[PDB]
């Protein structure tokens, strides 16, 4: 097994990988100033869960939280043959709900840099969200990794206080930003007492000509990073969970729920560097958007501020061009069918985003495999179910009809997809399917809608199941920008023992919302 081994018809055995993870109502102070978060185990990020390509990981979720649902979504994971662990809530699984736990099963079929989080309504935005890593092959070589750095926006109080506001229309301005877990914020001069200060600059520390593979994620709410590290090139060898043709970039746009896996030489002048996330300031606000950055040091002992300086941002909401992004194991798309949909938006109680005129709304006591298991074919409206079934793939146009210019980092369940076509223009049924790359075309699971234009990704039927697609901007999924593809669901394989342990979650569910604080109030996912 290799870098050339095709992991979606091939996985090596491995060994069954075991994690006890207890999602909490915590208290922490990342960048000098102390709120509530919701966590896994007490730390934002969540704890590394770190595997072998080819290994069974065994994930028993405790939800420890008073006041809300929960259900755990491991980003990028194909879930072939274990739908019912994809973790969305009211499409794969009732809520978990307080007190009670879930036992999520799956194979890591894939290799490279991912994350889990809440699925659960806008849960990962108070820092419900950790590092999943799973070793394999690697496009270049290196000699460490420094595991990965996550960039965010940081709100200094609940996404769950703000929520009302924002589902007016208007992301709010966030308080700060993270650099993996980590920034400054001034607090001398606030009479908060939450702002008790001595926040800290993430740190990186080079040995001078050794080679570090950084795997970066952007996890943020509503935040678009362009990741520069001051004079030093990142050969970038990943995307999401496909490895790619290695290339050389002074800076990297990423979108929400994007990774990236670069190779840095530490070949520089050792000394004290910017590392920049280059905030997206047109792509969405933050108070503090500049300080979006944090230290590369060559000398450990170092205690002072880089003054490098750095490269010049493109300062756009656009991901990697197209042409960069050149998977190692090549791919075509074969004969497909078209499915075509489109962006809009409408208020009714509030703003939401609309699929083709529908915005979708789950129940969460009714999920999509609830109403497959009973044989249900039909959905609700408001499911913005699309139903597939064997021409072998399917190219599926988005359309921002929105008008609002807005880069939506479209993510796909179930499947990575192929970017066949993202492009800054109206989509024409007649001329645009023309024009798709079909040979090789980027190969991931997070993509940009770009604002005003399309986003035509194809992929394989080869996964039967209900696959949430939507955008990963946190208010933009609790809006209801999102679908869902039901596919070849008279093939769904659920095993017994796992049909079991659904309808425990589900009723544990239903003996808890009766007495709930919180009603449903976005979404659901
Ligand atoms: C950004 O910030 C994050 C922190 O948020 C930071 O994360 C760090 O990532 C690093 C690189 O990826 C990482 O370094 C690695 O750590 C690995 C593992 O860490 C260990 O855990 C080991 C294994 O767990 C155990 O299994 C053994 C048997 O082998 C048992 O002895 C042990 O009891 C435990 O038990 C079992 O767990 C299994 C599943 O794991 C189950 O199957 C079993 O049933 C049982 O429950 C252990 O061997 C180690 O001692 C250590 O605890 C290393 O393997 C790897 O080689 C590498 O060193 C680091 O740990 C992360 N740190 C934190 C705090 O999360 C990033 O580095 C930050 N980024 C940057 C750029 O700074
Ligand atoms: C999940 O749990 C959290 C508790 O952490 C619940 O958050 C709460 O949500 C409600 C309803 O949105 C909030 O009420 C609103 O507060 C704002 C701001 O002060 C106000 O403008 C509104 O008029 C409204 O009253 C409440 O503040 C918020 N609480 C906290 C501590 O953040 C959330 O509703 C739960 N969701 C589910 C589905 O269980
Ligand atoms: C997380 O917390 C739970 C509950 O305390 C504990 O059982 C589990 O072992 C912890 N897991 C890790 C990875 O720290
Ligand atoms: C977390 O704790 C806060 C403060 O005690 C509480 O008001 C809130 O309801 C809790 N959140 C959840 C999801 O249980
Ligand atoms: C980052 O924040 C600190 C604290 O306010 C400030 O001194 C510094 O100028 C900031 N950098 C900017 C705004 O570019
Ligand atoms: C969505 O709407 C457009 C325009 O009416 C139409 O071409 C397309 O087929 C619709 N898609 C679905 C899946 O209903
Ligand atoms: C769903 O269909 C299968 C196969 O016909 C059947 O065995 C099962 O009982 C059905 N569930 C229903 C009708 O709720
Ligand atoms: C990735 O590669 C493409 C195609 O060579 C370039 O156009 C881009 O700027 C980046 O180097
Ligand atoms: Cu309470
Ligand atoms: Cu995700
Ligand atoms: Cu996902
Ligand atoms: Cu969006
Ligand atoms: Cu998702």
């Amino acid at each position: 097994y290799s870098i050339d081994t095709n992991w979606y018809d091939v996985t090596p055995t491995g060994v069954t990988r075991e994690y006890w993870l207890s999602v909490e109502n915590s208290t922490i102070t990342p960048d000098g100033y102390t709120r509530s978060a919701m966590t896994f185990n007490g730390t934002v990020p969540g704890p590394a869960i770190i595997a072998d390509w080819g290994d069974n990981l065994i994930i028993h979720v405790t939800n420890n939280l008073e006041h809300n649902g929960t259900s755990i979504h491991w980003h990028g994971i194909r879930q072939l043959g274990s739908l019912e662990y994809d973790g969305v809530p009211g499409v794969t699984q009732c809520p978990i709900a307080p007190g009670d736990t879930l036992t999520y099963k799956f194979q890591v079929t894939q290799y490279g840099t991912t994350w889990y989080h809440s699925h659960f309504s806008l849960q990962y935005g108070d820092g419900l969200f950790g590092p999943l890593i799973i070793n394999g092959p690697a496009t270049a070589d290196y000699d460490e990794d420094v595991g990965v750095i996550f960039l965010q926006d940081w709100a200094h109080e609940s996404v769950f206080e703000i929520w009302d506001t924002a589902r007016l229309g208007a992301p709010p301005a966030l308080e700060n930003t993270l650099m993996n877990g980590t920034n400054t914020f001034d607090c001398s001069a606030s009479t908060d007492p939450n702002c008790v200060g001595g926040g800290k600059k993430f740190e990186l520390t080079f040995v001078e000509g050794t080679k570090y593979r950084l795997r970066l994620i952007n996890v943020g709410i509503d935040s678009h990073f362009e990741f520069a590290i001051d004079n030093h090139t990142l050969t970038v060898i990943a995307n999401d969970l496909v490895p790619i043709v290695p290339y050389t970039t002074d800076t990297l746009l990423i979108g929400i729920g994007q990774r990236y896996d670069v190779i840095v030489e530490a070949n520089a002048a050792a000394d004290n560097y910017w590392i920049r996330g280059n905030w997206g300031t047109t792509c969405s606000t933050n108070n503090e958007a500049a300080n979006a950055t944090g230290i590369l040091r060559y000398d450990s002992s170092s205690i002072a501020n880089p003054t490098s300086v750095g490269t010049t941002p493109r300062g756009t909401c656009e991901d990697e061009p197209v042409a960069s992004l050149v998977p190692h194991l090549a791919l075509d798309v074969g004969g497909y069918s078209l499915v075509d949909e489109q962006v809009s938006s409408a208020f009714t109680n509030y703003f939401t985003w609309t699929i083709n005129s529908s915005s979708l709304l789950l129940d969460w006591s009714s999920p999509t495999t609830l109403k497959i298991f009973n044989n249900e074919t039909i959905f609700p409206t408001e499911y913005n179910v699309v139903a597939l079934e064997q021409e072998e793939w399917v190219v599926y146009v988005i359309e921002d009809l929105t008008g609002f210019g807005i880069w939506h980092p479209i993510h796909l369940h179930g499947h990575d997809f192929f970017i066949v076509a993202q492009e800054t223009d109206v989509f024409n049924s007649d001329e645009s399917p023309a024009k798709f790359n079909l040979v090789n075309p980027p190969r991931r699971d997070v993509a940009a809608l770009p604002g005003n234009g399309y986003l035509a990704i194809a992929f394989k039927l080869d996964n039967p199941g209900s696959w949430l697609l939507h955008c990963h901007i946190a208010w933009h999924a609790s809006e209801g920008l999102a679908m869902q593809f039901v596919e070849s669901q008279s093939s769904i394989a659920v095993k017994m023992t796992d049909t079991a342990i659904f309808e425990d979650t589900c009723a544990n569910w239903n003996a808890y919302t009766p007495t709930q604080l919180f009603a449903e109030d976005d979404s659901g996912i």
